[PDB]
């Protein structure tokens, strides 16, 4: 019965968003995609021109029963997220209500830091944006999970598998993470959750 | 400069398709997505439910100036490709005219082998479908490039980066492939075009 809300804005990074969605569905997690900062328009043009159709406007789904809210990166998508009062409030509400916030690539530095959503609490993001993340919070790691604040972060398009697998591990369990990983033909240095 | 025709069908594997498109654009390759939906529909529902929009129906663009035709996997999307006379015709024409055919995951075994498009040449594909590739052609490599017949194949969602980078190497060159790789935060077991 686990579910995820995956946010999409103009300029979101399509590999990050789609890889994550696909893995979550492979993990048996129900995914809803939400259009952010488009006044309800479901057509989203991503950072390298891939066009997606979101399921619903964020304002219609923000109050639902999801276990995780996912913020893909892509600098311009992340800026839309940052500048959306609804997005920011929804992320805060997910946190305060004991749910997971998952953010990749530009999203940590661009969305979470300026709004002080997670002012203590370990976090990563795209490495060339390292300086935008407070020194004491930064870790240069493919995926960072801070259970104290239920914050999952990750670094880039190439870490989207690692990111999605950790969401599965947290929501469904290790066995299912391995089941999913085992069918992807993953590169050798990525953790596969085996026994 | 270089261009790529990326085919899409109902049931295409969205991580494979989108990762490839993203990397090709990062490589400076002009990408056109073509719907192989039998009715010409462009709003494609992929294998895990992601809704992608194709630029054009295949009939309108099959005759274009492209250096490579790319066949994503996904079982039902590859079946659509196999069962499309225009798709098969187009792949044969790319091959006979000295251009590249690139196929990942289910596409080699489902599209290429039944139509005997490559009676000679090394190929890979999704490992659980290995028995569907003639033993004399099968290799268990993340990416297989057979220059003799200009056939590029790859194995799964987790090899989509490897696949896309090799397309860049072939269409643009090693420098650009390395440039793109270096932006991704990719895992250590993916060749990064250094040396």
């Amino acid at each position: 019965s686990a579910s995820a809300l995956v946010c999409l804005a103009p300029g979101s990074e399509e590999t990050e968003a789609v890889t994550t969605i696909d893995l979550l569905v492979r993990g048996g997690i129900k995914v809803t995609t939400a259009s952010v900062a488009s006044d309800g328009n479901l057509a989203i043009t991503c950072s390298r021109g891939v066009k997606l159709l979101a399921d619903a406007p964020l304002v219609e789904v923000a109050d639902g029963e999801y276990d995780v809210i996912v913020l893909p990166g892509g600098i311009k998508g992340a800026e839309c997220f940052r500048d959306s009062t609804l997005l920011v409030e929804t992320v805060k509400q997910f946190h305060r209500s004991g749910r997971i916030v998952a953010a990749i690539c530009a999203a940590p530095a661009t969305v979470l830091v300026p709004h002080d959503i997670f002012p203590i609490g370990n976090m990563t993001g795209f490495p060339t944006l390292k300086d935008k993340i407070p020194a004491e919070q930064w870790l240069d790691k493919r995926v960072v999970w801070d259970a104290r604040v239920k914050l999952l972060t990750s670094q880039g398009p190439g870490t989207a598998i690692d990111f999605g697998l950790k969401i599965i591990d947290l929501l469904v369990g290790r066995e299912k993470a391995h089941e999913v990983a085992s069918q992807l033909v993953m590169a050798a240095g990525i953790y596969n959750y085996y026994e």
